[PDB]
């Protein structure tokens, strides 16, 4: 029986809230309520397939048991299409009513009221709005949600306490969810062989010492890992991810230096914390890699006889020795590099085509370079707010057809790049822009999946992950584009309507001049603010 395994690997609490997650997940417009008998009764029964591992349908597969309890068109169909069908039937951006947080007193009574009750409500409310959120993640997510409420509902001030933490959990939270769906996104619409990919670049960043047999070996479990939690195999995602915590804690010497803080502590710290470390120390005397990736005789030859190892063996040594390189670069020079070995060792003295391969090179890291250099310098010259406001226009403009709520909503998030990063040193910026840039773009691709409006942004979407960012930064203003025919709110959000209106100001004369949008803009802001100041207010807003 496989239940009872988990049910063990995991502990009763753990367990619990998977089985939650993986319900709330699937089912995202589902009760609360009507999740939690769910649960228990899984719960129940595991325990008895403890007691009796040959006990009546312990037997079953996680999947079957989940999609059965859960169907107490989908339910229709048999395992595994119905699975595949749950798995696709996921909402990326759900008609959810908006989340907001009762006064402080209200929740604090509510805490002690019913501790589990409440615990599981945010679990809930979390897993129905980010259907790929990292399970385990979460978990680490929910103790630290507890354990502020545990102290905040316990001093002299509770909101000025409490509500600090929440707000940075809320963004912390964001922030995962959105680097997990990448993650997702890479496995199920680029498939393993790319994401293996992604995983030897990074991970050979954060393990430079690591010889590549190792590296391999944790990728491999790492894709597992994934693989499972983004095929919705939360149970095992969770387990998987354990058991690989404490593999690269045993051997940790072979790994990183920067480990032993991290692995001294509690099982869900200790996931988080390794996930999360600095990149070791670059060893010292490390081979140029043209002697044995260009000037050798047997290029040809091991490209021939293991490719992938190869090219593995290639993207390693590359990555380890440029942490100042994103992954998605370090990932287009391998492709390059790959490419360039296919022509030329099919030319009469390969030697001589690909020796200048290194040469593609230059442009490939530039092209990324200068682009930073120059939104870092915007960036400081402008502020974040501002900063926002010239990306939404720039894409605005890129992709009209796009919907408002998602323009505004991408455009603040790419905005948010110049604070997290350019604070940084050159050497640590563009692993920094580029990779959250490639986050924030695929945001964009999953809104837009769902309902697509724009042959362009699908196109770079689709056609290549790896160079989504220059794709997007490539494309022009949109010519084919048909033009378009409160007061308390706080600044986040004042900010978020004006941007809103800026977007619709844009759509409504794309051949706008940033003079005759200063204009506009001005205008309109004057509007509210003289708007504001009262009357019938109403009577005012008649325009």
């Amino acid at each position: 029986s496989e239940v009872a395994h988990r049910f063990k690997d995991l502990g009763e609490e753990n367990f619990k809230a998977l089985v939650l997650i993986a319900f709330a997940q699937y089912l995202q417009q589902c009760p609360f309520e009507d999740h939690v008998k769910l649960v228990n009764e899984v719960t129940e029964f595991a325990k008895t397939c403890v007691a009796d591992e040959s006990a009546e349908n312990c037997d079953k597969s996680l999947h079957t048991l989940f999609g059965d309890k859960l169907c107490t068109d989908c339910c229709a169909k048999q395992e595994p299409e119905r699975n595949e069908c749950f798995l696709q039937h996921k909402d990326d951006n759900p008609n959810l009513p908006r989340l907001v947080r009762p006064e402080v007193d209200v929740m604090c009574t509510a805490f002690h009221d019913n501790e589990e009750t409440f615990l599981k409500k945010y679990l809930y409310e979390i897993a129905r709005r980010h259907p790929y959120f990292y399970a385990p993640e979460l978990l680490f997510f929910a103790k630290r949600y507890k354990a502020a409420f545990t102290e905040c509902c316990q001093a002299a001030d509770k909101a000025a306490c409490l509500l600090p933490k929440l707000d940075e959990l809320r963004d912390e939270g964001k922030a995962s969810s959105a680097k997990q769906r990448l993650k997702c996104a890479s496995l199920q619409k680029f498939g393993e062989r790319a994401f293996k990919a992604w995983a030897v670049a990074r991970l050979s960043q954060r393990f430079p010492k690591a010889e590549f047999a190792e590296v391999s070996k944790l990728v491999t479990d790492l894709t597992k890992v994934h693989t499972e939690c983004c095929h919705g195999d939360l149970l095992e995602c969770a387990d998987d991810r354990a058991d690989l915590a404490k593999y690269i804690c045993e051997n940790q010497d072979s790994i990183s230096s920067k480990l032993k803080e991290c692995c001294e502590k509690p099982l869900l710290e200790k996931s988080h914390c390794i996930a999360e470390v600095e990149n070791d120390e670059m060893p010292a005397d490390l081979p140029s890699l043209a002697a044995d990736f260009v000037e050798s005789k047997d290029v040809c030859k091991n490209y021939a006889e293991a490719k992938d190892v190869f090219l593995g063996m290639f993207l390693y040594e590359y990555a380890r020795r440029h942490p100042d390189y994103s992954v998605v670069l370090l990932l287009r020079l391998a492709k390059t590099y790959e490419t360039t070995l296919e022509k030329c060792c099919a030319a009469a003295d390969p030697h001589e085509c690909y020796a200048k391969v290194f040469d593609e090179f230059k442009p490939l890291v530039e092209e990324p370079q200068n682009l930073i250099k120059q939104n870092c310098e915007l960036f400081e010259q402008l502020g974040e707010y501002k900063f926002q406001n010239a990306l939404l226009v720039r894409y605005t403009k890129k992709v009209p057809q796009v919907s408002t709520p998602t323009l505004v909503e991408v455009s603040r998030n790419l905005g948010k790049v110049g604070s997290k990063c350019c604070k940084h040193p050159e050497a640590k910026r563009m692993p920094c822009a580029e990779d959250y840039l490639s986050v924030v773009l695929n945001q964009l691709c999953v809104l837009h999946e769902k309902t697509p409006v724009s042959d362009r942004v699908t196109k770079c979407c689709t056609e290549s992950l790896v160079n989504r960012r220059p794709c997007f930064s490539a494309l022009e203003v949109d010519e084919t584009y048909v033009p378009k025919e409160i007061c308390t709110l706080s600044e986040k959000e004042r900010q978020i309507k004006k941007q809103t209106a800026l977007v619709e100001l844009v759509k409504h004369k794309p051949k706008a001049t940033k003079e005759q949008l200063k204009a506009v803009m001005d205008d309109f802001a004057a509007f509210v603010e003289k708007c504001c100041k009262a009357d019938d207010k109403e009577t005012c807003f008649a325009e």
